[PDB]
């Protein structure tokens, strides 16, 4: 992976590129993350694929751009990104919130798309109790309490039989919290609140899509995967069945497969 710091239109944005491949893959973060939750995951796509991965505005190395960072301005900086990269098509994967910004991708730009894969995301609209842990979690931030937030997010994404297995995981994404810009937290989490219902736009779009979604997840019960599933036949479906949140980590060899079987049509 080759670090590179861009201009995405009028926003600079931090990438890593690996360059070398005909087909591209394009990996996106989810809360409270940034594109170093996708370092061990990489190697198992770069040989065969060009993986760029890189930090949303408000995570990571990144800007903030006033209160709210809404779904559609995360992807058009990415969409901006891609083409200065010289990228005119991408199989486009997000990790939760990284979905909803892919999702807003698959609406906005889909002549940029071979692809999209929701892993461990929705197309929902945030439901009312949702968006008012978000202000509690925006009011927290604001008050410099901060650290609370990286006391429960990072170990409830994985599977709870894995958070033995995935303990150094648990600490990696604690330290993230603490580099996590406060502003950019708040923006993040306005636009996760202000993002809008996607199902109609995925049975319209005539981008492939796949959805890779664990059965132990926490945020994303089987139930309530089950009947999104149900809603998109158009969709392929992976289950990660020992995977909660954060298959790409719990069960790597199997997200790769399921994400170079996709791109590989």
């Amino acid at each position: 992976m080759i670090e590179k710091f861009i201009m995405a239109g009028p926003t600079a944005l931090h990438v890593c590129d690996s360059q070398k491949g005909d087909k591209c893959v394009v990996l996106l973060h989810g809360y409270l993350e940034s594109m170093l939750v996708w370092e061990d995951f990489v190697p198992f796509l770069y040989k065969e694929l060009r993986v760029v991965t890189l930090d949303l505005p408000g995570h990571g190395i990144s800007v903030v751009t006033g209160e709210e960072h809404s779904m559609e301005f995360l992807a058009d900086t990415v969409a901006d990104a891609l083409r200065a990269l010289g990228i005119p098509r991408c199989t486009l994967v997000g990790h939760s919130m990284g979905g909803y910004v892919a999702l807003a991708f698959c609406e906005r730009h889909p002549d940029m798309l071979n692809g999209v894969v929701l892993l461990s995301s929705t197309p929902n609209a945030d439901t009312p109790e949702k968006s008012e842990n978000r202000r509690r979690e925006i009011a927290l931030v604001k008050a410099g309490k901060k650290d609370a937030l990286a006391r429960v997010a990072p170990e409830a994404g994985f599977a709870e039989d894995n958070r033995t297995r995935m303990k150094d995981y648990i600490e990696d994404l604690t330290e993230q919290v603490a580099v996590t810009e406060d502003e950019g937290i708040v923006a993040l989490l306005n636009g996760m609140i202000a993002r809008k219902d996607q199902n109609e736009m995925l049975r319209a779009s005539k981008v492939p899509q796949l959805f890779i979604l664990g059965r132990k997840d926490n945020y994303i019960p089987v139930e309530a995967a089950e009947k999104m599933v149900k809603e998109h036949l158009q969709a392929r479906v992976v289950w990660l069945e020992n995977s909660g949140h954060m298959g790409f980590l719990e069960e790597p060899e199997t997200t790769a497969r399921a994400i170079l079987d996709f791109v590989n049509g």
